[PDB]
């Protein structure tokens, strides 16, 4: 059971702590679920904040003292820097590679804000596909290989929307989003900028176009600042190319896979850290997309873009963006062209956010986001959803505590 526990300085959150103890012992066969929503609902909350997850009831006893007494427990998650009372949070969407095959099994089994979304997704994705996306999450038998990129991207979407609403559901709502690559897409339609129906399609076609070059090209990561891996693949023309520029210092690169093969191996030789990202059998934001660009419009449009609810810092002019522009021509520049994740991420730490949640089911950015908040001198704080073997309800539990703890709002009635 997640217990949230607030006061207005550090003693008090301690006596939160011993009058939880006590009413807990001077209570006892009272459930923590019925102390858990009323310590939610019943209080204010404050800048001193805590977080309890009891794996027994000696295990949290053993934990409020602690917390009571001032002193560190592995089970209590402590509020440790920025803690205004309204902290806005951005919503980050990473691209391909976060998938792994169990991600969704517990949360379609134990979220109802999960389920709905997913069901949601796979009715409006399977208008355009002759399989199941529910299929893929719940492992059954006869479903595609999660892996086939085509696969991979209309699954990852569902995932990032079924997270996203999950979060919302328990009180927690993007204040912007910014995407990377194909996450794009699901920032759009969190963002209110596309329908259900237009993502459902955009990633369903344009995924379905990157079957054809599966396998012809890959992308990598490497720790190098853009001029100075632009330096470096030179010499392969359009071989190569800039898919992204991450931080100031890191970066990815995309194209023909003997081109990588190479360049990887020359890095390594000198001792830059740089590695083939896992999960991605294509070349994203490389010239080999020059060769999908025809069929792609002709497939791909038309879509009917509006005006976005909340903000969208857009990864291919790296700036904020009215959504309205986002027709067919930039999901194909969204395709094609570099994503400008550092340029987005310094426009929304300038313009004021601290708080970067990647609403995803294993974290891809995290460290270049905490790279460019440390460049940008101004700090804030860097959280997740779930990771690999690591998205049981238990799980997200641990994520809301941390939300909470970091000065976000949790709905009781929606976790009790």
């Amino acid at each position: 059971v997640p217990l949230l526990l607030s006061g207005h300085t550090e003693a008090a959150l301690r006596e939160q702590s011993t009058r939880l103890l006590n009413d807990l012992l001077e209570h006892p066969d009272e459930h923590p679920a019925d102390v858990g929503y009323t310590l939610i609902t019943g209080r204010a909350h404050f800048g001193h904040r805590a977080a309890v997850i009891g794996e027994s009831r000696e295990e949290l006893l053993d934990a409020l003292k602690a917390l009571a007494e001032g002193r560190e427990h592995h089970t209590v998650v402590r509020g440790d820097g920025t803690a205004h009372p309204d902290r806005r949070v951005v919503f980050v969407f990473p691209g391909q590679g976060s998938q792994w095959p169990s991600m969704a099994r517990d949360l379609l089994d134990r979220a109802p804000a999960f389920r709905e979304t997913a069901k949601a997704c796979d009715a409006a994705l399977s208008v355009h596909l002759d399989w199941s996306v529910l299929d893929v999450l719940q492992e059954k038998p006869d479903a595609p290989p999660l892996s086939r990129v085509d696969v991979v991207q209309p699954v990852l979407f569902t995932m990032m929307l079924s997270l996203a609403a999950c979060w919302r559901d328990l009180g927690v709502h993007p204040a912007a989003v910014v995407g990377h690559s194909q996450g794009e897409i699901a920032a759009a339609c969190v963002a209110g900028a596309l329908s259900l129906e237009d993502a459902a399609r955009i990633v369903a076609l344009r995924s379905r176009a990157w079957l054809t070059l599966a396998g012809k090209g890959g992308m990598a990561a490497v720790s190098l600042p853009e001029a100075r891996l632009r330096e470096r693949i030179e010499r392969f023309g359009q071989r190569l190319s800039v898919a992204a520029v991450n931080s100031p210092g890191t970066a990815a690169v995309a194209g023909d896979v003997d081109a990588l093969r190479e360049l990887l191996a020359e890095l390594t030789a000198e001792g830059i850290r740089a590695k083939p990202i896992p999960g991605v059998d294509t070349a994203g934001h490389s010239a080999q997309v020059d060769g999908l660009k025809e069929h792609l419009f002709e497939v791909l449009a038309p879509v009917s873009p509006r005006s976005s609810d909340i903000p969208f810092y857009s990864t291919v002019t790296g700036a904020p963006l009215d959504t309205e522009r986002l027709d067919a021509g930039y999901w194909y520049r969204n395709m094609r062209e570099p994503v400008e994740f550092e340029k987005a991420v310094r426009a929304l730490i300038a313009d004021g956010y601290d708080l970067f949640l990647e609403c995803n089911p294993h974290p891809m950015l995290a460290m270049s986001l905490d790279e460019t908040l440390t460049d940008s001198g101004g700090h804030g704080t860097v959280m997740h959803t779930l990771r690999r073997q690591k998205g049981s309800a238990k799980d997200f539990g641990m994520a809301l505590c941390l939300a909470y703890v970091n000065g976000l709002e949790i709905d009781g009635e929606a976790l009790f």
